[PDB]
């Protein structure tokens, strides 16, 4: 029973997979399902921007990463960790996160390999429900999350 | 971070420990040590009358070995998501996993502390708003009061 992981993985494993298919998954959404659509149009706009804003470093580190199978799909989780876990504990730093997540997710429906865009999210909700847990509780959610990017 | 998986992990490690070997870790906890020393108290208290009770059982489910200690996860999510959400459950994972414990006390140490982040990853994990409720290890030493 872990609320915030159960959102999280849902707002980002719809955003990864709505980037790679294109498509919008219409299927009704969980508990605080308006936090969490607020959230994945937050994530749309603030998201892409920020994967238009850094494509050669997206481009480069997925090039660095190698990732042509499942097996490296579950490898990654420490890198992640690595790079994330700056101690820098910013909305920016998740979005960033979550983008690249996209763009990971991008390519890894250009290779034959939809497959691994389900575990993926996982893992990237499991490092930041794990690294940021507190510092997350303390925002308020992705009720901050929405209310932090509001224009 | 996460405070709760810390505190948790301190004190099911420290109890799994100071009973596989008999011997304390006289240095001393973390953040709210008040709460996390009587919690490993009140651990020894009921937690060794568990084992004390529920010997049989527990030496029939170690029948189902550095290898299998990551894999015990799966078997221990599925036991532990069985019966009602209460301390009692929890105080059972926690002395089950003492006396697994033990097990690799004697046939070898060196399994211990990952069986112990398995523990405390299940029940951090699948037990989540329950334990932040309760005002956590408060409320578990608030359970056995007295
Ligand atoms: C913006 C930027 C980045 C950048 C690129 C991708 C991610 C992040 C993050 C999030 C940290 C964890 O993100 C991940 C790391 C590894 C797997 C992942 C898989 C899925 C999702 C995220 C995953 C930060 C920060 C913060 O922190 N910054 C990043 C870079 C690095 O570019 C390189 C290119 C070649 C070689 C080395 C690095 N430069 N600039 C300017």
């Amino acid at each position: 029973s872990d609320e915030l992981y159960r959102q999280s993985l849902e707002i980002i494993s719809r955003y990864l997979r709505e980037q790679a298919t294109g498509a919008k998954d219409t299927k009704p959404m969980g508990r605080s399902g308006a936090t969490s659509r607020k959230a994945l149009e937050t994530l749309r706009r603030v998201g892409d921007g920020v994967q238009r804003n850094h494509e050669t470093a997206f481009q480069g580190m997925l090039r660095k990463l190698d990732i042509k199978n499942e097996d490296d799909v579950k490898s990654l989780s420490r890198v992640m960790i690595h790079v994330f876990s700056d101690g820098v504990t910013n909305w920016g730093r998740i979005v960033t996160l979550i983008s690249f997540g996209a763009f990971v997710a991008k390519h890894l429906k250009t290779i034959n390999q939809e497959s691994c865009i389900e575990p993926l999210a996982e893992s990237i909700t499991d490092v930041l429900v794990r690294t940021k847990r507190d510092w997350l509780v303390k925002q308020r959610g992705w009720d901050g999350f929405v209310e932090f990017f509001h224009v």
